[PDB]
Parts: C-alpha cells; sequence; structure tokens
C-alpha cells in the first residue's frame, strides 16, 4: 500500500506573482485529443492542472468515495435485517 | 466534487508531423523503474503515454467501475430481499 | 477497460546517477499550493516524487481496494441470507 498521504498539486486558486493570472486554466481541447509534439512546449498553466485534476481526482475516490460506499454498504444491510426481522417477530 | 469532467490526456492515437510516430508510446522499463535525472529532457511519446495511463484509469474508475458496483450491491440486496419475501410468503 | 497494465514511475528508490540525492522527493507545501510558475525550472526530483504517487496509488485502488470490497459484499450477504434461512427454518 502506499505509505504516505496524497497531496494536491497547486491546490490553491490564486494569480500567480509572474503571470497575474489564475495558477490553472484548462488546456486546449485539441491538445488533449493529441498532446505535445516535438517543437510544441509545454505551459505553465496547462501542466500544473493536469497534475492538479489528477490528485484532486485521486482525493476524491480515496478519501472520499470508499468510506461513504462502505456507510452505505452497512447501512443497506442494517434496514434489510430490520425489515425482514419486524415481520418474523409478526 | 471536482468541478471539471475528467478529460483524457491524448485520448486520441495518431501520427504527429513533428516525429512521424504515434503520439504515445511505452517508456522503456528501465526509465519506469528508474526515472529522470537532471539534463535529461522527456520525449514527447513518454509523456503522453504517462499522462494518457494516469487520466484514462482515473476515468475508468470513476466513470465505469462506481457506476456498476452501486448498481451490483442495490441488485444484490433487492434479491436477497425478494427471496426472504418468497420464503415469507408462505 | 483501459487497455494499459498501469505501471508506478519510478518505483525503484536510488540516489540519481549524476546526483547523489534521491530520485524522489516531497515537494515543499509551498509549490504544492501554488505550482509552477513563469520562469521556474523543474527538478527531476518533484516530477517523479509525484508521479510515483500517482501510479502508487491509481494501482492499489485498482487491483486491491476494490477485490477486497467485493469479497466483503459477498460475504456480507452470504452471512445475511444465512440468518434468516435459519431462523425461518426454525
Amino acid at each position: 500500500k502506499p505509505k504516505d498521504p496524497i497531496y494536491v498539486w497547486a491546490a490553491a486558486d490564486v494569480n500567480l506573482p509572474g503571470t497575474g493570472r489564475p495558477n490553472k486554466s484548462k488546456p486546449i481541447d485539441d491538445l488533449l485529443a493529441k498532446g505535445y509534439d516535438k517543437g510544441q512546449k509545454p505551459a505553465a498553466e496547462e501542466f500544473n492542472y493536469i497534475l492538479n485534476m489528477s490528485s484532486a481526482w485521486v482525493n476524491w475516490i480515496v478519501n472520499e468515495k470508499f468510506p461513504e460506499l462502505e456507510a452505505e454498504i452497512a447501512r443497506l444491510l442494517a434496514e434489510l435485517e430490520n425489515r425482514i426481522n419486524q415481520q418474523l417477530a409478526v
């Protein structure tokens, strides 16, 4: 298992001092469809955005989705048992 | 939760005029184990391949495995309840 | 489903051949909150560390966490069915 907590990249949403523009931006769809080439060069915004999206979704999967799915699993069984046992007592 | 739909990097596979090669190529396992070092500058194919990996698999997890899993658990609970219902009916 | 058998990037933990420092290092939270700015010089250490984190956390979820949850669901359903079966037999 992974040994360390999962940090987000460029978590904050602020204007960078060097640029004065938001630290993250969506890459243009055309670039997503194909990616970089020899001559083409990466921009800071897209670079930060990709890693930020990856880390944020990893958080949402690990620390959010599984815990609540487990809680729902337990709750479903508890409610089913209650419903059945009511009739059984009847 | 994050407010952007998961976009798979380099989803399409095509030849790039700059390289003439497929947009994604598998890094040699030596590099996978090792990684980069100062002075190295990545080849576009490996970069695209890695990002496509990390994005496509998160997309799969979010949009295929879970929507399947909640439906499956719900159906399992419903079928167990149904069976107990036929058992009670008599 | 993705065709890629995901692999861990920089899975080996050794010092760099040209630099005595390790091949991976956690970026300072200062950078994690902001992201690379104009004119910054990315180091292979941070790139390798983040890719390692992402890849390891993806494959852990894919290969371990889901089979565990499925086995737990199956066992819970079987035991729950058995309880009511026994009680209705009584």
